[PDB]
């Protein structure tokens, strides 16, 4: 299930900057995930993402291929910038633009994981289902049902962790990492207006995802996630994100808008 | 020094999506407000910006003019979308992708304000600057003077009042366009305040490699707005900026994330 | 009025590539010669204009400016290639590809100019209508009667000169050349139906125009261009030209489709 | 062997406007039909190729797949325009716009074809190169009877015509845009090297670098590429390391099919 998730996230080569995916309306971090991907192909492999702004303009249709071009933007003494456009149907779905750094020790500074409870105690969503595997475990510190909200405070929180074996290769935790960017993240701007992200009538879309890789990371031990909504105001919602491993250390850092709107 | 700054922000128009720049090495803020200023025209009318994002590419040079060529991206049935290169010299130094939506009634919350000291009391940053050196367009004060020839360890936050310095028309979009470029001042060096570094420090190479911004709600800079502004990370020869923009009664206007480089050598 | 189109050709320039030229329908040739300006700004100073290919999309606008934006193609051994946007109102109007050469000693042949009369003995365009200046002095071997028309074969001498001296430079010589190249051109694939090119609920515009640059020459001496129309069928006419010099010296090469249309 | 170079010609598609073709350096003729296929899947099923010009900026390697982007530039009330570009390695090897039109009636003239000997008596290329081959020796796609022999290793020097009679080899299917690819194809043999003629210097001799430039056509009307057409072509000039040559395609019967014009490098070293 992991398994086919990798497998997915590792695009055909068509040509050079032209890739092809599969699909698992397509979750928005399978584009995301597809997308570094497709990106990290076309630069020096030694320069890893650090960085990515995208927009999703129109939705992605599960039931065909998806083409990932990637054009070139610059490669300077540092930085490797590309921007990737995923096409479906001759139309752009989505775009990313992302930079690329050589690894280097420069000045260190974070700030201060939330104290949450650990992961062990808590149970998984799959299990909370109960009342097939998937992917990314997720173990939630306080379980906010899609179909009934209840007014709570703007934040939430969420250990996940990938549900087997990863390789050695921090290219592959990093497109996880950005597909699992996208779980947990937007609803929690529902929160303080007490309606489930699946109720009926809910009109929910990302408009864009932005994220900042500070730091190295393994996604086969826990990591968490931690999301305030600081704002929602003219049918939108605004999202911020922080990804800690378990010893604290910031790794990524997340920032997404998208539409909220009753109907 | 505002009048002429506005009028900077007032493109020459070359084209439908096409247009010229005169620069005031070149301040981010310039680009990002003149950037702002080329999407928002080739967008209908009720659609104001309400995020973007940018790279930059290349360092611009003061000397000469900009073009801004505007692509359009979509036009949805709430959203329109629009890509801007920044070129000088025949090669792209920035670009933005920035969307626009019609003002519409729906879901309201927000955090809170930090509470900080009123503007009243603290003085401006030229009159800080004369102890140890002209009118400028938006005045600036800190709470916190953190001095860029010097400087301490210190708490890798920092929070500065801002207003225009003179008179601003009635029409909301010239606001967001220098929203945008205030947005550029007193950020990325917040990653230096645990470092003990003061950004013109000789040997200091500091320099922006992305700025993103969401403006959440209607504003007016003429009268005084607080940039809450935090480091929360550095690593890598990079620090990490993220901010918040707040009018006086607390209203949260704008959001901001930007990463830069930050090398000592 | 020839001091009025060298200025006019001499284009404006706005950064590496882009380029604003005032127009004075805009003619086509005029597109062709500040066309040819913008892609000679962007290629090194050894290597002239060989060849170029251009289509036409959309209708001019004389009272505005067209925006000739350049992208770079090739930069070769010998030849550089550069591609030409024409843009009005936000739309493109005209698209040409042209290559570019240094000059080289080679093989060297050539057809023989058509027998026709010289023009010394003959009226210029000015004259006939009297039966404003020009900047291009017209003597043709057979006038044709726009508005009016009758069978003929598809054939079309014209001898040429710019009226005025004209610089030294040999690139001014081509761009006025390239303007020059669609006067005489496609109406000649009228001459066997009948029909002027001025006459009313006939429709004509030019689909297709590409030259090459075979040979130097000057345009303040005469040059004879020699059309034919080979063909014509399905709402479209086509012609090839030549241009030779006084001497007999095959200067230039044409090749126009065009929609010649009956309402 | 005709089989085979349409299954060539028949690309695979990878999303709208992106296909990917291989290869029999690759022969123009190849990159040019292929290119005129992407670009005819992309516009109106009504409207043929009438047009297009292209210009050839790299060699291209015939042991890997060339990627055909197709561009939109215009769908108008009868004109559709599509930019072809042809990649490999992530670079363009070739750049083609086409021009596509409802066909329909309207003004109709021609020049006259060529009074040449008729394809019966004329021996094939295949036949006469028997004897040299130790250009080509076993089946072709497309048989081609020449009026005159020109031997690509010992030129003569002649005039700077040549006529050539030419047909695929086999049935060819109902379908006229398969014709068309077919004679795009083709439009690139017996072609640049008549700039030679005049010179007495065969094409594939020691030293001589010959190599097209641009490539354009124009389809005039209808045709079968299954019974035979002439390819007249001649050399109107050659100057600055460069050869000019312009082609006229008539059948049997006299009808002017099609049109062409190259330039390309011809340089003895």
């Amino acid at each position: 299930a992991l398994e086919k998730l990798l497998d997915l996230l590792d695009l055909e080569k068509i040509e050079e900057g032209i890739f092809r995916g599969q699909s698992e309306q397509v979750f928005g971090g399978q584009v995301v995930g597809q997308a570094i991907y497709a990106a990290k192909q076309t630069v020096p492999a030694e320069r890893t993402v650090h960085s990515f702004h995208s927009y999703f303009l129109r939705p992605g249709d599960s039931s065909k291929p998806i083409i990932y071009d990637v054009e070139t933007l610059r490669d300077g003494n540092s930085f490797s910038a590309r921007r990737v456009s995923a096409i479906q149907n001759g139309k752009p779905i989505f775009y990313m633009t992302a930079s690329f750094q050589s690894q280097e020790e420069g000045f260190e500074h974070q700030n201060t994981m939330p104290d949450v409870p650990p992961p062990e105690g808590l149970m998984s969503e799959t299990d909370i289902a109960r009342q097939g595997p998937q992917p990314i475990e997720m173990r939630p510190v306080k379980f906010h049902n899609p179909l009934q909200g209840s007014v709570e405070e703007p934040n939430r929180y969420v250990w996940f962790r990938a549900n087997g074996k990863m390789p050695d290769d921090l290219r592959v935790h990093q497109y996880l990492l950005g597909y699992a960017s996208d779980f947990n993240f937007l609803p929690t701007a529902l929160q303080p207006h007490g309606i489930g992200f699946l109720e009926p009538g809910m009109q929910i879309a990302t408009i864009d995802h932005s994220m900042w890789f500070h730091r190295p990371f393994r996604l086969d031990d826990w990591l968490l996630y931690a999301v305030e909504s600081t704002s929602a105001s003219g049918a939108r919602g605004f999202v911020r994100g922080q990804i800690y491993n378990r010893e604290g250390v910031l790794v990524a850092s997340t920032v997404q808008e998208g539409v909220i709107r009753l109907h």
